[PDB]
């Protein structure tokens, strides 16, 4: 089995990348693709509170992300891993650390401790970071902007950079400024190498 | 002329059968005569707090603990803090100690893990005074039946009491215990007197 997470800011092509990498690995592995809350009804109900309310207190928001994360983890991810599957997960703890902890300003370590309660130490085996520049991301978002949005997008990237440096061992950064075909090939190759050793 | 407003965050804790509901209500009505007071309980009608609670009604123990903590934060920030800012005595039925006794100790998550989660939700805002309605398991048991219990319930009620006895020990900077084994008339009286002594300083 393998627990592989995918992280990135907006405009990194993460969605398409995970989907195209999934189809390729299917040939060689017993793999599944998922994203929190991933169909789990309880996780869905929690995420819906986050999707609907606005100007929501950022700590509350963080706790709700953590709660939906746990339900997804316990009801979908853990059972998949015990069956011996390769789980490709779109977003996990690093997303809360970068969005809620750094960019929103709650504090990365505070958000990390909340999330450790939710995941009880189950970190991914591998985390692919789709390293896109703020400018390329920006252009990708418009191709598919308000000033506040630009500043937040930059803070998210800045948060991901600081997070990557401290625990560089579990992360594998992929150059996501390249065209998507190449981002997919570099991601697939990174995953293939990890899985074969 | 325009007097100084003296706010206070007072919580009430106790297991089932402690008479807490009647106590907090009767105390409220006696205090309203002399103080600007409000009575609340989480989620307390705050929009998001109520949405979260409906999830805990319509699930893993850690998930439930995080949802109670998130409903607590909403109630604190959108209801309790504003009332304190306006000079009110806030009477609150349950708060962090309930999560420590029930989720932390009784459900077995760990009191310290649940305290840490809750400190993220409350950001260090502990009550000024907390009344613990100290009812013995047996008296509590008889009160619950009045208003038998299956084995699972009886055992859990005992474990919640054990948890509270551990959590309140050496917490006199905010905790005050009232003997909840006496008739309710007296429990209401002792509680009221405890609060007015606290508030008159
Ligand atoms: C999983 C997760 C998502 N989110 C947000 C970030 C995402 N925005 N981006 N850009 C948003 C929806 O994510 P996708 O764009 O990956 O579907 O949810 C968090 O803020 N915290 C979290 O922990
Ligand atoms: C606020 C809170 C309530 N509860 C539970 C205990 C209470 N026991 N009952 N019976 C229940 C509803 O509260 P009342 O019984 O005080 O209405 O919710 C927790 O387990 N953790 C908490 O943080």
């Amino acid at each position: 089995s393998a627990f592989i997470t995918f992280e990135g800011p907006e405009g990194s092509g993460k969605t398409t990348v995970i989907n195209e990498v999934y189809h390729r690995l299917v040939k060689d592995y017993d793999v599944i693709m998922t994203r929190e809350p991933g169909g789990v009804p309880t996780g869905e109900e929690i995420r819906k509170i986050v999707l609907e309310g606005n100007d929501m207190d950022i700590r509350t928001e963080a706790m709700l992300f953590a709660a939906s994360r746990r339900e997804h983890l316990v009801l979908k991810v853990i059972p998949a891993l015990k069956e011996g599957k390769v789980v490709l997960c779109d977003r996990y703890i690093d997303s809360s650390l970068a969005y809620q902890g750094y960019a929103r300003g709650i504090g990365v370590e505070e958000v990390r401790a909340l999330n450790e309660f939710a995941i009880n130490g189950l970190y991914p085996d591998l985390t692919i970071y789709l390293n896109v520049s703020a400018e390329v991301g920006r252009e990708r978002i418009i191709k598919n902007l308000d000033q506040e949005d630009l500043k937040f997008h930059e803070k998210v990237i800045e948060g991901y950079q600081e997070i990557i440096h401290n625990e560089s061992q579990r992360f594998k950064s992929v150059n996501a400024d390249q065209p998507l075909e190449n981002v997919v090939e570099d991601t697939y190759q990174t995953i293939i190498k990890y899985l074969e050793k």
